[PDB]
C-alpha cells in the first residue's frame, strides 16, 4: 500500500452531502494497482454519554432514524447517546447538542477518543465524550446504567457509538 | 410514531446506492411533519476479533482506507478487525470466509456478540460482531485479502492493542468495540 497517488476524484452527488468516486494508484507490498472507490462524505460528528454517579443513571435519546428504517429497524426508532454533526469545534458542537437534545447544559466533559465509524466507504469520524449531569422529535430516556448495559445484550440498544460509550463508562469504574 | 414514505429518489446506484428519502413522521399530538434525508446503502457486513489465550495475542489487519485518507488519516492506513460485507452470505458463513481470506486463519468456534448500526444518521450499515479463539496450527495461508486488496496481517499482544486505542494508533469503531468486549470478558486474564 505505502505509495498512494491520486488519479481522479469524481463527484457522483453533491445534493447536500457529497459522494465521490476516487481513483488512486496503490503500490502493493509485492505492483501497482489502480483502485476505484466510492466515498461518502457527510462530515464529522460528536457524541456524549450523560451519567449520574449518585442515581446510577444514564441519559440517552430515542428518535426516528430512516437509514435504520429501510434496513430492518421496524419502527425506525433508535436509542442512541446524544450526538450531532460538527462548522463547530467538537466540544462546542457537543455542548450545543446536549442542550438541544437533552435539556442539560453540562459543565465538565471528558473526551475518550476519535474513531472512524464506517471506513469501508464513509469518511465519518466521531468525537466521543462523557459528562456528569444534574438538575423536539427526540425523546429523552433516563434509565438505570444497569438496565442500559442489559439492553446491549437483548439488542434493545444496537447503535455502535452508544455501545462504545456505555462500555467505556462500565470499564471506567465511575459508577462504582 | 406513524412513518410514511413519500418519495425515494435515487441519487446514485453504481454498485451501492445513495437515496434521497422524503418521509412523513407523525408527532405526539397527531401532527404530520415532512422530513428529507440522504441514505447511503452499502449493505451490511460482519467483523471478527481473533484472540489467542496462550500467547495473549490478537490478530488484526491493516489496509489503505481512502475514506479516512481524505479525512485526517495521513497515510490512509487503518488498523481494523478482520471484516467484510455480507455479499448475500449469512453472517457466520461471511465472517469465516473473510477471516481465512484476510488473515489466513481457519477458525473453529465463533461467538456472536451483537448486531449494531454503526452510522445511523445517513448510513444503512448494520455490523454483526464476532470473536473467536485462534491457534497457530489453524493458519493455512498468509491471508492478504482478495482481488485488488492489499491487506497486512498483524499479530500482537492484546495489551499493546489496548495501549494503541489511547495513543490513537487504533481509531476504528468496530475494532475498539471488539477489543473492549474482549477486555471485559476476562478471556485473556
Ligand atoms: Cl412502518
Ligand atoms: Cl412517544
Ligand atoms: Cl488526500
Ligand atoms: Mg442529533
Ligand atoms: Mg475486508
Ligand atoms: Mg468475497
Ligand atoms: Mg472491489
Ligand atoms: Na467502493
Ligand atoms: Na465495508
Ligand atoms: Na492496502
Amino acid at each position: 500500500t505505502q505509495q498512494i497517488t491520486l488519479i481522479k476524484d469524481k463527484i457522483l452527488s453533491d445534493n447536500y452531502f457529497t459522494l465521490h468516486n476516487i481513483t488512486y494508484d496503490l503500490t502493493r507490498k509485492d505492483e501497482v494497482i489502480r483502485h476505484k472507490r466510492e466515498v461518502y462524505d457527510r462530515g464529522n460528528g460528536a457524541t456524549i454519554l450523560l451519567y449520574n454517579t449518585k442515581k446510577k443513571t444514564v441519559v440517552l435519546i430515542r428518535q426516528f432514524r430512516v437509514a435504520t428504517w429501510v434496513n430492518g429497524n421496524e419502527s425506525g426508532q433508535l436509542i442512541e447517546s446524544c450526538a450531532g454533526l460538527l462548522n463547530d469545534e467538537p466540544e462546542v458542537c457537543i455542548r450545543k447538542a446536549a442542550i438541544e437534545e437533552t435539556g442539560y447544559e453540562v459543565g465538565e466533559v471528558r473526551k475518550l477518543f476519535e474513531l472512524y465509524m464506517s471506513p469501508g466507504g464513509v469518511t465519518e469520524l466521531i468525537h466521543f465524550f462523557i459528562a456528569e449531569y444534574s438538575d423536539e422529535d427526540i425523546e429523552v430516556l433516563e434509565l438505570p446504567f444497569s438496565q442500559a448495559l442489559e439492553m446491549i445484550k437483548t439488542g434493545e440498544i444496537r447503535d455502535g457509538k452508544t455501545v462504545l460509550l456505555l462500555n467505556y463508562l462500565q470499564t471506567s469504574h465511575l459508577m462504582d
